[PDB]
C-alpha cells in the first residue's frame, strides 16, 4: 500500500532514538568479515581428531548453522511489520541485524566447507524438540506479523527470536562451545569467528529488549504474556538440551545446563513489569 | 510458514552463485559510513547562498530522500519473496542491498540536518508523476510479491524498482548533482555521499539484471514484458524531470534530459531477449 509521505522529506531522522543510536554502534563496530577469516589450522585440527571425536563436535554445529538460517530468514517480517507502522530507525538498525545474521550463517558455513563436513547431512542432530523451536514455532511466530500486527503478536514474536532462540539457546550454545573448545586448543577460526558473533549478538538481544519493553509499557497486562511465551517455550529448549546431554554422554553439563537456565531466567529479568 | 530444512545444514552456501560472489563484493566494498562525512563546509556553503539560490537546491534532495526511503522500504517484500523461493544467496546480497538503502536515506538526512533545512518540509517539491511513482507504483509492485512471486510479479518488481526508479532516476540524478556543484566547487561533503552512493548503486543495478535475466531466460516472452514495464513507467520519468526542468529555468537541460533518455535506453539494452 502507498506512502504517504516520507520522514526525511517532512523531517529528518529522529537522531536521538534508541534504535538510531543502536544502528550507529552497529555500523562502528560491525566490519568483521567471515571471509578474512584463516581456518587453515581448523582444517588440520579436525583432521587429526579421530571419527568418534569428529561427530562430538557435529550436533551443536548443526544446530547453529540451522539456527543462524533461520534467523536471517525469519527477521524480515519484524522489520516489514515496523516499516509499516512508521518506526524508520527501527528499521534502519534492522539492516544491519539482517546482515549480521547473513555473516553469522556465512561463517558456520564457511567452516563446513573448510574442515571438509560441508557435504555431510546434519539435519540428523535436529531432534523434535529442535524442530518444534526452528522448523515450526519460530517461523510461525515471525509470519503473523504479515497479517496482525497488534503488540501481543510483536511481542510473542521477539519473545520467540529475541529472548528465547537468541537470548536463550544461541547465547548458551556460544558459551558451551568456549568451554569446550578455547580449552582444548582447537578450532582457532571458528572460536574467532564466534567472538565476532557473541559481540554482534549483543546488539540484537538489545533490540529484543527495546521492543518487548516498550510494549509493557503501554499496558503491564503485556508483561505476564511476555512471561507466559517465554514458560511456553522452556520444555523444548530444555528437550534439546537434554537430548545433546544425553548425545555427548553417549565438559560439566550439570554447568551448561544451568547455564542455559541461569540466561533463560536473566533474560526475564531484563523486562520489567512497571 | 515451516522451514523444510536448512541449506547449510543439509549442504552449504553456493560459492560460486552470481550473488554471493556480489555479496562478498559488497561486504569489501561497503565500508563507508556517513557519519563520517564532514558536513561543515557544506553548512558554510548553503548559509552563503541567496535565498533563490539556496531553493534551486532543494527539489532534487527532495526527490533524492524520499527515493532513499522508499527503496529502504520497499526492498523487503522482495527478499522475503526469494527467501521463500529458497534463494539463500540471493538473500544473503540482499541484506547488503538493504543496508546500503540505509546509510543512503542516513547520509541525505544528515545534510538537510547540518546545513539547516531538516525542519523544512520539502512534499512540495514532488508533483503527481513523482507521486505516481515513488507513493504508488514502486511500493504497489514490491508489495504485490508477499502474495504473488510469479516470474511475471518478480519482472515487473525488478522493473520498477531496479531499471527505472533505481537505474533511470537515481542515476540521472547523481550525474546531475555532479554536472551541477562538482563544477560550482560547492557541498563537497554531498558531494563525497553520492560518489559512495553511485559506487552501491552499481551492485543494486547488476541484482536487478541478474533478476529479470534469469526469468527471461526461462521464457523469451518475459523480455516483451519487461520492455512494457519500462514503456508505462516512461511519461511518468519524463513528466518528473519536465517537472523539474521548470522548476530549474524559473546548467544544459537538454543535456541531462538526454541522459535520462540514454539511461532507460541503456537500461533495456542489459536484458537479453535470447
Ligand atoms: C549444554 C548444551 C547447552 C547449549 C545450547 C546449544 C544451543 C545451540 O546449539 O544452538
Ligand atoms: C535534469 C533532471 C534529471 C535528473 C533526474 C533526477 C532524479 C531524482 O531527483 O531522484
Ligand atoms: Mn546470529
Ligand atoms: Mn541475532
Ligand atoms: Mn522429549
Ligand atoms: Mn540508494
Ligand atoms: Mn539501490
Ligand atoms: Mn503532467
Amino acid at each position: 500500500v502507498h506512502h504517504d509521505g516520507f520522514q526525511t522529506v517532512k523531517a529528518t531522522i529522529d537522531w536521538e532514538h534508541p534504535m538510531f543510536k543502536l544502528y550507529e554502534k552497529a555500523k562502528r563496530n560491525g566490519k568483521w568479515n567471515p571471509a578474512d577469516i584463516d581456518f587453515s589450522q581448523d582444517q588440520k585440527d579436525f583432521a587429526s581428531l579421530t571419527s568418534e571425536e569428529k561427530i562430538s563436535a557435529l550436533p551443536l554445529v548443526a544446530g547453529f548453522s540451522a539456527l543462524e538460517e533461520a534467523v536471517t530468514l525469519d527477521i524480515l517480517p519484524m522489520a516489514h511489520a515496523l516499516a509499516r507502522q512508521g518506526r524508520l530507525e527501527d528499521v534502519l538498525f534492522l539492516t544491519t541485524f539482517m546482515h549480521d545474521e547473513a555473516k553469522h550463517v556465512e561463517m558456520f558455513s564457511r567452516w563446513q566447507q573448510a574442515v571438509g563436513i560441508g557435504q555431510m547431512d546434519l539435519s540428523v542432530f535436529h531432534n523434535d524438540h529442535y524442530k518444534r523451536i526452528f522448523y515450526e514455532a519460530l517461523p510461525e511466530a515471525m509470519n503473523r506479523l504479515y497479517a496482525d500486527d497488534s503488540p501481543e503478536a510483536v511481542i510473542r514474536a521477539a519473545t520467540v527470536y529475541n529472548m528465547i532462540v537468541e537470548g536463550t539457546l544461541a547465547e548458551s550454545g556460544y558459551y558451551t562451545f568456549r568451554q569446550i573448545y578455547k580449552k582444548a586448543g582447537l578450532f582457532p577460526g571458528l572460536l574467532q569467528g564466534i567472538d565476532y558473533l557473541n559481540m554482534d549478538e549483543g546488539r540484537h538481544i538489545q533490540f529484543g529488549i527495546y521492543t518487548i519493553q516498550r510494549i509493557v509499557n503501554e499496558d503491564e497486562r503485556y508483561y505476564e504474556l511476555f512471561i507466559r511465551y517465554m514458560d511456553e517455550l522452556w520444555p523444548h529448549v530444555i528437550g534439546y538440551v537434554d537430548y545433546l546431554t544425553e548425545l555427548g554422554k553417549r565438559i560439566d553439563y550439570d554447568l551448561l545446563r544451568h547455564y542455559v537456565i541461569k540466561q533463560f531466567n536473566l533474560r526475564k529479568k531484563q523486562i520489567s513489569r512497571t
